[PDB]
């Protein structure tokens, strides 16, 4: 709720505190945490608007204008489909050096860059540089099995990202299936990079 | 307390999207009115990607009341270490809902302390307290369990819980124990939320 990393860091620090865990264990834990941290593995899968009446949901949605949903990719989506997608889009800041996605891991969401620049790295080799407007994920998002990511994604500068968890994206797509048909078709056009 | 944490999430959401005070107000009111711990459980697994050695150290410092149940008499250390690492806790305020009738069970709950009401429609069926396990029976099936009653906090309460999802993942790796778990749960299950 600002940057995912700071929020996650603070959750860990409470966990460590509420169980009066020793300093050497807590250090090892925090050491391991930022050594293993990546946004993709820390994403916020909550959905706090889920239990609101549809009128309240519409009034809320009406006030949002998510950059992500402005892609050509969403030109064909119905008003209701877009309102639901807009209610489950989240954000996270990302600092230089920070990992969005570590190679080999499961893809958990699609990511959109508001601002910032980022590098794609298979092993040790830039394969792409992304920036404002770029889309990140896979081709086969409805499968719905698992998607091992073929490269790492790190922030070069300070980034602000938008995302939708895949679980959240598929529940919504199941609901607007004629549109889903065009998600799958038109995705290649905006998919700035494919991690399948 | 998930309620307060979740409330903060929501106020952040309001603040960041520069939402009108009137709409903000409707949002907050409908939050306390449709709130239930079950529908807002902590589902993050912060320790999931830690080395097995570091995970076994953290687990040794835990001693969850929830796992002391006779229901886990026969579980292995690997099973108990994992069970323990995914146990969450929430403190409840009086009148606060744990579950609402009709919603899908998301977790199983243990009562470290407090008195709770079980109320199907408008009748009290039980008042629960220290040591009561709230759940369902075919917790493994598994699809969706729509709960049969409401549960609300009466005094201040302190719950431990395990999400059905994380619990199904551990039981998959401990199949013999899974079998015994399913047999032995009826023994410790205080109230059954199935329909």
């Amino acid at each position: 709720r600002r940057s995912l990393y700071h929020t996650r860091t603070k959750d860990l620090k409470d966990f460590i505190r509420v169980h009066r865990l020793p300093k050497a264990l807590a250090q090892r834990m925090l050491e391991c945490f930022q050594t293993t941290w990546s946004v993709n593995n820390g994403i916020d899968v909550s959905e706090l608007l889920k239990d609101f009446p549809d009128e309240l949901r519409a009034d809320i949605a009406m006030h949002l204008n998510k950059e992500l949903l402005q892609l050509p990719l969403f030109e064909s989506a119905s008003r209701g489909c877009l309102r639901s997608l807009s209610l489950i889009i989240k954000t996270s800041f990302c600092a230089p050096g920070e990992f969005l996605i570590r190679q080999g891991d499961a893809l958990q969401a699609i990511y959109f860059v508001c601002s910032g620049s980022m590098e794609v790295l298979k092993d040790n080799t830039v394969l792409a540089i992304l920036g404002k407007g770029d889309l990140i994920g896979s081709d086969s998002l409805t499968k719905e099995q698992v998607i091992k990511t073929n490269a790492n994604v790190k922030a070069l500068t300070y980034c602000d990202l938008q995302y939708i968890s895949l679980k959240g994206l598929r529940e919504v797509l199941r609901l607007y299936p004629e549109y889903a048909q065009k998600f799958v078709s038109e995705i290649q056009h905006d998919l700035t990079y494919n991690l399948r």
